[PDB]
């Protein structure tokens, strides 16, 4: 009917915290002899990812492994950083723990069983607005804790950062480094001559990217359109030229509403958490009852049972 009723943290958001916490503390020590390799996730970039069980619990989990030698007890400081990780947020992916071993960084996540959702773009080819509208609402959910705790830079909202499972639920992955870019740069106007502001640009190309099929700098131009319905050139490019947008006709125009006020290049003019919080835009989207593991596990042929 008319309920519209769950909380600040949906008791359900709340008690899926909690039973994470307990599960974290019963893993105990991280060695890596207690991990058995399942397979090997998006690989790469810094680091191979693995998806492994762990022996001792019977968990899934996702180990990231980053090569750097050296490993005189400062590393126990190195591991104290990563330790920093130990986040309690819906909208943020868990974290178990960090350790070394033979030349190796191990940092050990939640298994998000629908990966990234540039891995999810690839299956799909795009991603539909109400999709994208839950996307963006648990996003901006995960900027607003981020700057309202850790006040950590972040890096970067791209769709590698945004994993996604078959709960339905959709959480940041970028998490910071210390350690001591092919066509596609996700850099705000301002950052390329810190802040929520730069975030909210980066969400707003990534959700463009979500939303045509293709980083979107520079436009299709060349029809493309028509068919679909260097980085130093492309700085000056992201500085100069004006902002990406949504195609019309496609997309509701509360979308491109919404992604419009995220790419305005001037961050004086350019929206703050609150008011994309409040958008016409996210209103829909958050009222919008959305199968989002349906289309998710269809969409990777994830089975779901
Ligand atoms: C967080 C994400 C990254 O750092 C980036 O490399 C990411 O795109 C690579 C994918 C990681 C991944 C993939 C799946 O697919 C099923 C599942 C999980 O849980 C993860 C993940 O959380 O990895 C963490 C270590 C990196």
């Amino acid at each position: 009917q008319k309920k519209l009723e769950e909380l600040e943290l949906d008791e359900q958001q709340r008690k899926r915290l909690e039973a994470f916490l307990t599960q974290k503390q019963k893993v105990g020590e991280l060695k890596d002899d207690d991990f058995e390799k399942i397979s090997e996730l998006g690989a790469g970039n810094g680091g191979v990812v693995f998806k492994v069980s762990h022996k001792p619990s019977g968990l899934v989990m996702a180990r990231k492994l980053i090569h750097l030698e050296i490993k005189p007890a400062i590393r126990n400081q190195i591991i104290r950083e990563l330790q920093v990780l130990h986040c309690n947020s819906p909208y943020i992916v868990g974290f178990y723990g960090a350790f070394y071993s033979d030349g190796e960084i191990s940092i050990c996540m939640e298994h998000m069983d629908g990966g990234s959702l540039d891995q999810v773009l690839k299956k799909a080819g795009r991603i539909p607005e109400q999709i994208l509208g839950k996307v963006s609402i648990a996003v901006i959910k995960g900027l607003t804790y981020l700057r309202e705790k850790h006040k950590i830079m972040h890096r970067d909202v791209k769709p590698s950062n945004i994993l996604v499972n078959s709960r339905g639920e959709i959480k940041l992955c970028d998490f910071g480094v210390s350690g001591q870019v092919g066509t596609r740069s996700y850099m705000s106007p301002e950052r390329l001559q810190y802040s929520v502001q730069s975030d909210i640009w980066s969400m707003g190309l990534s959700l463009v990217e979500m939303a045509v099929g293709r980083y979107p700098i520079p436009p299709p131009d060349a029809k493309e359109l028509e068919l679909m319905f260097a980085i130093f050139e492309l700085l000056d490019y992201i500085v100069n030229e004006p902002p990406p947008k949504l195609p019309s006709g496609v997309f509701s125009l509360e979308f491109q509403d919404f992604v419009n006020k995220c790419l305005i290049k001037n961050p004086a003019e350019r929206a703050d958490l609150k008011q994309l919080m409040v958008h016409a835009f996210i209103k829909r989207s958050d009222a919008e009852e959305v199968d989002f593991a349906g289309w998710l596990c269809s969409t990777i042929g994830l089975n779901q049972p």
